[PDB]
């Protein structure tokens, strides 16, 4: 009834670093899903029935 | 009735780092899902019946 | 009725680091699911009947 | 000088005035490499007397900071030095 | 100075300037390399009396911080040095 | 000077200026490599007298920080040195 929010976080992704000092990487993906980078994904819903926040690097072949 | 939310976190991801000095990596993915990068995902779902949050590096082949 | 929350945490992931000096790695995934990196997934759900938070590096082949 | 309050209120919230650091802060190298800190003399009711008839007198607040000197026989910090070589 | 109160109210909650570090802080090298630190002087009722007929007198607070010197027979810190070699 | 309270309330909450560190703090090398710390001096009611003829008198508080010297027969710290070699 008397709501006082102050710096309240709801669905927050923060401070997501990566450091790659002299990193060698080779990818030869053929027909699939490959993720090697940083994915920082935050979400918030109201009346969000059946909601997903990440679908990183996946292969969907539903029949 | 008298609610004071102060600095309250609810579905929060933070401070997710990676350091990769001298790293060598090879990925030869064929038809699948490969994940190496840092994934940081938060979600605050209201009225979210049946809510996924991550789907990182998987293979869905239902029927 | 008289509720004050100060710096609370409901569904929080924080401080997740990896350090990989001199690290060599190979992944030869063929039709599967290889997760090798950081994941950090937090969730707070209200009225979320049947809520999943991680789907990391698996294979779903339901029939 | 900071101040915060909440007066004649039904449901009050004061505040910090304090630092937060919520995010990346890459530093390549946060190096001090020969520094000094803090030395500050506060003099009060002093009665110094100096009588020099051909030398050297200093009444400072000494502090030296260097990184590199070069050269044969060089001298870097010489507080109270008297160099009188016969040749 | 920091203040944060709550007065003449009906409900209250206050903060206080507390630091928070909620995130990533990479540092490559947080090095101190010859750092004299923490000294601080207060002089009161000083009664210096100096009489010099060809020397050196210092009344600081000697605090040296270096990293590198170069040269044959070099000298780095020389508080109270007399240097009178005969050739 | 930090103060943070709460008075005349139905339910009182008060923070207290406390540090938090909730996250990654990578440091590659948090090294001191020859530093000075914690030394401090305050002078009071001193009665220094000097009668110098060609010497050296320092009335500091010595504190040397240093990393590297080289050269043939070098000298690094020389508090109270009388270098008068004959040749």
């Amino acid at each position: 009834v008397l709501y006082v929010g102050s710096k309240t976080k709801e669905g927050v992704v923060h401070g997501v670093a990566t450091v790659a000092e002299k990193t060698k990487e080779q990818v030869t993906n053929v027909g699939g899903a490959v993720v090697t980078g940083v994915t920082a994904v935050a979400q918030k819903t109201v009346e969000g029935a059946g909601s997903i926040a990440a679908a990183t690097g996946f292969v969907k072949k539903d029949q």
